[PDB]
């Protein structure tokens, strides 16, 4: 069995359309004393690089801010802060709430 | 790493499922349809989301608005699901494939098709 | 291909406050007779076991009553009530809105 928690964010950005993302993250683990990480810290690695996206053209800081791109980026970013025992396992990322890019590890 | 792009769509229909030799009392409900194409993201794409959806919307206007017995001999969510993601998967591109089909008879049940 | 069906229900307990939780199982089968498993059939089977839980002091039943343990709790009981060719494939339960635990099997 496979055990994740999961942290719902989102955020306002132009590419110029503006639009309101909104992202799911899903770190993958062990649940050790009852927790596989909590919630608030992941929730705080998550919005810090949001924080950067927030309100601002993408087309300024992204050669391409194609949806993709940007979930892309987010997971990388992500990646590189989680705890030693945890995993990034899903990036899904909604450009307004009809559309949006899943990225699965 | 899997990449997907992900497309929502609704439609409502009206239908009675089968209990047994007869049927159940007809009632109409908003099908919400969530559709994942799996392929590879090239030039930052994997395939336009509007593409995707036009391709989806042609196959739900069959539906839309329409009683369901008079399409299907049992209309359960599972036969509607099947039978949607074998439409699309006939439309797609020749660089995707049909990942996920997840079909809701309102918010509270479903079916998830994967492959 | 798989194919599963999927129910989402809630339940409201306290533990440590309380919180409203959403739950959403999904049960993997074969088509027969044009569907996997019978929407209310499970439903039933669900809402019995969140029944236990309902507005409950949940630190009576659990030594520490998180999230995941919570989930973990459910997805065995399901596993125990499910008929015999069908299985439990996936449990996603949310404290609140934004922040859940996923088990997949
Ligand atoms: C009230 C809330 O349930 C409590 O603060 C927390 C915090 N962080 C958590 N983190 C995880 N992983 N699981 C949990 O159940 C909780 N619960
Ligand atoms: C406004 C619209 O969202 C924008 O032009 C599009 C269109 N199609 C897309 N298609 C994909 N695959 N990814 C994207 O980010 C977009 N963005
Ligand atoms: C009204 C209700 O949705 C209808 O009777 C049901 C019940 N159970 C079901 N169960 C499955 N597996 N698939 C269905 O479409 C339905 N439909």
């Amino acid at each position: 069995m496979k055990s994740r928690i999961i942290v719902r964010t989102s955020f306002d950005a132009a590419h110029v359309h503006g639009h309101t993302f909104f992202l799911e993250v899903a770190i993958e683990g062990e649940i050790k004393n009852g927790y596989v990480m909590d919630f608030l810290e992941l929730r705080k690695i998550v919005e810090e690089i949001t924080k950067e996206l927030d309100h601002r053209n993408l087309n300024n800081i992204f050669e391409n801010p194609t949806t993709e791109n940007i979930a892309l980026w987010i997971g990388e970013r992500i990646r590189d802060k989680l705890p030693p025992y945890v995993k990034l396992k899903r990036v899904v990322l909604w450009e307004g709430k009809d559309n949006g890019v899943e990225l699965e590890w």
